[PDB]
């Protein structure tokens, strides 16, 4: 049984958890990083269950809240201080730290505690059981009003508190503080822990020779090829950390005593001649580089050359906050990989909440947020023109923020439905010449894909709904592909008319007159998979790949040249005869070349 | 304007902060540079990340003086508003600051006019950067003779000669071949003089920058 968990021990500046930390684990200066510990928990009960819980003292100050993300894990508990002194209103101070425990780690426990006892106002209770308990916020499951500096009853009720939360933590009845492992897992995290000693104090990073060298020179079992798994859950568990992603050259370097790391990273922010591009590296992983935070945070005025409201597409993003490190990965995710050509580089000004890049003055794009009156909620509008560059530019950017969110901030898109994320797209049926947009959620313009048109109460005015979200009418792409349903002859229900057996969905069918094959990506998936599909062949143009006809909203499908004589793996079972060496040496030439084509554009065929 | 304190008075007293003559209070309002509200705009540059470095494919031109003048950056912003096209039309994006421009048609049709502070130096200068391509030339063209004449205008004595002169305008080359750096500055006065060819070149006489590609409002350009 693997008897360890995380606490982490959240709150705001000034308000006291190293101190609360140092009287909880009786061990008789302002945090700089996450300042990581251990304490060994002795229960003494008849299930003396010996757990070690790995605490994480997260610094309060705002220039660190760009690296947090990064260690806020489902399988730990958390602790949420708020200095009850200045009552009343400290309380709601700490909820963009829930709503931030609420985006990472959706459903991990939190204990409310309100240090600062000794002076006054305890009647904070009153906004904690009404405005801080169920509407949006992470499942807080007891709250304390403790003292620091002295041991009492209230630290030894909120110790016991702690132990208790723990032990009975079961995300889908799973019980985390006593599940199994390998038992060479264990072992590793020994040998690891013995390590910590062993290794210089000045730089406390071990290699991944010196790894292999340690499991070897010990009885560990633990196979070549089993290595990542265990060094995997090791770093779940806060005991080592290590990013095994090739995209860095850190692999072969593993982290132990990671308080060590997350100090030294943090250190410029208050401001080894060989890992100096390392060095660069990880700081980049972590988002320190340009420096994202300290940019200013004002928004220089920005007069756009289209102002009308038949010029522009805008769409908002719409949240209670937003996340700790969200405009910082967002910056680095937009960084010139947003292109309106597939070349020219543009004008880019950031600051700390934007980024604009502008082409052209009808080729530009200004991410950014944007505060409305008489709303305490936060807004990511999006500001694009009207043209065809716009529309690819927009598409890219609303992948880009879609993929952030589902890869870094789940909590933000978990239906329960407010959904804490409500996308809004900007139309104007005002002629563009009047204002007010009036704001229509993108789900229910999605939900009215069935005509390509909105209208009004007075339906003598119409809008496409091209020109409102093309990003769901497939108009972001290069050359406008619909496939003008009036000529279509396919007949989806029919077994009669699959491409063949075994080729995924795809059906035949008749199209302009010539017979075409059709594969039905519908599905309940979004149009993520379509759309990728449609970027990615949209520009190849080779007589060895595959062309693309046109492709259909209504249902999702790809339309493409039919092949007549079929895949050649049927020519190989069947009609063996009909190869002959000119033939064998025509098909070996032309997927050569197809395969040239792709390497010429830097694209990987997986598999052949 | 009988009076004269009161106006005044009730001019300034928006920067703290008669229904017939709203358009006359606005035009004079403006007259007095108060309107967008010059001041009060932030104070704090944008980073700003230009589509081309590369010494060869900019030109710079500095502006120096002790101090800017009271007035001097509310004027020329509004004087650069829009004045100052590359075509003879098409708005271009502006981002303003208290202390710059930056109008932007294209990633080879932008100026960005405004103040740079260096090292080791107490003077204040008004360096614009503009691409080298026949645009860019037009444009700082624009740009100067602008600013010259709002010096010529509102502040002579900083053109009065004695002879520092107050205002030396700088003109930056590179002989370096466009991939090194550190571009050497040299007088634009001196530069006039150097008119009689059409070329600037070094002690090592091998290399060599025309004129075009430095001062293009010099040479006809
Ligand atoms: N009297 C009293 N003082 C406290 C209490 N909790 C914290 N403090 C004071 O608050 C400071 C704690 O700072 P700290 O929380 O470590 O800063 P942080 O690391 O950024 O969170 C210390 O100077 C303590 O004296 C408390 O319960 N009672």
């Amino acid at each position: 049984p693997y008897n360890r968990m995380k606490l982490m021990i959240v709150g705001n500046t000034g308000s006291g958890k190293t101190t609360l930390l140092q009287q909880l684990m009786k061990t008789k200066s302002a945090t700089v990083g996450i300042d990581v510990k251990d304490w060994p928990i002795q229960i003494r009960d008849k299930r003396k269950r010996d757990l070690v819980l790995n605490v994480w003292d997260f610094a309060g100050r705002e220039e660190f809240y760009s690296t947090h993300p990064h260690f806020m894990t489902q399988r730990a508990l958390y602790l949420a201080v708020y200095d009850l002194s200045k009552g009343q209103a400290e309380v709601d101070a700490m909820k963009p730290w829930l709503f931030n425990i609420k985006a990472r780690a959706s459903s991990s426990p939190v204990i409310l505690v309100g240090t600062h006892l000794d002076v006054s106002k305890a009647c904070m209770s009153k906004i904690t059981k009404e405005l801080l308990n169920k509407r949006g916020f992470p499942a807080i499951r007891d709250y304390h009003f403790v003292n620091a500096t002295e041991e009492s009853d209230a630290l030894a009720k909120l110790r016991k508190t702690i132990i208790n939360e723990s032990l009975n933590f079961k995300i889908r009845d799973q019980l985390v503080v006593g599940q199994l492992i390998p038992d060479c897992y264990v072992e590793l995290e020994k040998i690891i822990l013995s390590e910590r000693k062993n290794v210089p104090i000045e730089f406390p990073v071990i290699d991944r020779k010196r790894l292999l060298q340690l499991v070897r020179e010990n009885q560990l079992q633990l196979d070549e090829n089993e290595l990542p798994h265990a060094v995997h859950f090791l770093n779940e568990s806060g005991v080592l950390l290590h990013f095994q992603d090739p995209a860095l050259q850190l692999s072969d370097l593993y982290f132990v005593e990671p308080k060590w790391l997350c100090k030294i990273m943090a250190q410029i922010l208050t401001v080894p001649k060989n890992y100096m591009t390392q060095y660069f590296k990880l700081l980049e992983k972590f988002q320190i580089a340009l420096v994202p935070s300290s940019l200013s945070d004002h928004r220089p005025v920005i007069e756009l050359p289209h102002c009308e409201n038949s010029e522009i597409i805008i769409r908002l993003y719409e949240m209670p906050y937003f996340p700790m490190g969200f405009w910082s990965r967002l910056i680095n995710r937009l960084l010139e990989i947003s292109p309106y050509m597939l070349a020219l580089r543009p004008n880019r000004m950031y600051w700390r909440q934007g980024i604009y890049l502008n082409w052209s003055p009808e080729a530009y794009c200004l991410v950014g947020s944007e505060v409305l009156d008489n709303h305490p909620e936060s807004f990511l509008k999006i500001t694009v023109p009207s043209c065809r560059k716009g529309c690819i530019l927009l598409g890219q950017v609303v992948d880009h923020i879609d993929s952030l969110m589902e890869e870094w901030f789940p909590g933000l898109l978990e239906i329960d439905g407010e959904t804490l994320l409500k996308k809004w797209a900007l139309y104007s049926f005002n002629d563009g010449e009047e204002h007010q947009k009036i704001l229509l959620d993108d789900l229910m313009k999605k939900a009215e894909e069935g005509d390509l048109l909105v209208n009004p109460d007075q339906p003598r005015l119409t809008i496409p709904i091209s020109q409102i979200a093309p990003d769901l009418i497939l108009a972001d792409l290069p050359r406008n592909i619909m496939l003008n349903n009036d000529e279509l002859e396919f007949e989806q229900a029919p077994e009669f008319l699959l491409g063949d057996g075994s080729f995924g969905s795809v059906y035949r069918a008749a199209y302009e007159g010539e017979e075409v094959a059709v594969k039905i990506f519908n599905k309940h998936t979004s149009l993520r998979l379509l759309r990728q599909e449609l970027v990615v062949l949209c520009h190849l143009h080779h007589p060895s790949l595959i062309s693309l006809l046109a492709a259909g909203i209504r249902p999702r499908m790809l339309v493409m040249e039919l092949a007549s004589k079929g895949s050649l793996d049927r020519l190989l079972q069947q009609d063996k005869a009909s190869l002959t060496r000119t033939l064998q040496h025509r098909i070996a030439l032309h997927v050569a070349d197809g395969l040239r084509y792709l390497h010429s554009a830097m694209i990987i065929y997986r598999d052949l």
